[PDB]
């Protein structure tokens, strides 16, 4: 099945997933001078104060941290968006070095990882209808540089120790996800896609320009994760992203100049 190996990673993935090679992929590269302010985008409002996470869950690609999106309880409205879009998910994607590790670049620049809070359109009802739709889901888009340490990050680095390896999950209740968020809500927007398989093609990005900051001991952490399930040979979880595919027949709109 896909991963990120050399016989099943993203250069594989269009044998199972024709879509991999299709107009509205995802990620892109951000090229910042060609990228037009559009001065009608709205400012994003980010509603986190009622979010109620769950659980943590390392699925062999990644860890997602999950909420309770039965209610209007974490909310991303605005911007490009039309209506109500809730908060099911969040997780990384990283590299084995400082140097990768994102999924978008900006001017072909890489971060050392990329943060996606996932989120669904309340008009289809469930996320799984949600991603059959051009305009079911939103997701926010945050770069992580390694310098300071990110406090708000601490509580889920503390927790990936026992969630090693593929299929386990732990209680992951009262985590705020306000505390990942940098102080500018200044964003690129486009649409694309799902960045790894079904590759569905319903995905508004909206990637924050401001990067946080995490530790180089935060990262690291992310690095001792493992793909395998316990009991089958280790192999770390690393370079868990996808490289930018063409941009095609699409403008990445700023919402600043």
């Amino acid at each position: 099945h896909w991963g990120y190996g050399k016989h099943n990673g993203p250069e594989h993935w269009h044998k199972d997933f024709p879509i991999a090679k299709g107009e509205r992929q995802s990620p892109v590269d951000i090229d910042t001078h060609t990228a037009k302010y559009d001065p009608s985008l709205k400012p994003l409002s980010v509603s986190y104060d009622q979010a109620t996470s769950l659980r943590i869950l390392n699925n062999g690609h990644a860890f997602n941290v999950e909420f309770d999106d039965s209610q209007d309880k974490a909310v991303l409205k605005g911007g490009p968006l039309d209506g109500t879009y809730r908060l099911i998910q969040f997780h990384f994607h990283w590299g084995s070095l400082d140097g990768q590790g994102s999924e978008h670049t900006v001017d072909k620049k890489k971060y050392a990882a990329e943060l996606h809070l996932v989120h669904w359109n309340t008009k289809y009802g469930d996320f799984g209808k949600a991603v059959q739709q051009p305009d079911g889901l939103a997701v926010l888009g945050i770069f992580l540089k390694v310098g300071s340490a990110k406090p708000g990050l601490q509580k889920v680095v503390d927790v990936l120790d026992s969630i090693k390896t593929k299929g386990k999950s732990a209680d992951f209740t009262n985590f705020d996800p306000r505390g990942l968020l940098p102080e500018s809500l200044d964003y690129w927007t486009y649409p694309g896609s799902l960045t790894t398989p079904p590759l569905l093609e319903c995905v508004t990005w909206i990637v924050l320009k401001e990067p946080i900051s995490v530790s180089s001991e935060q990262v690291l952490k992310f690095r001792k994760l493992n793909f395998n399930g316990e009991g089958e040979p280790e192999e770390l979880m690393v370079d868990n992203w996808r490289p930018a595919q063409p941009l095609k027949n699409r403008q990445i709109k700023a919402s600043f100049k």
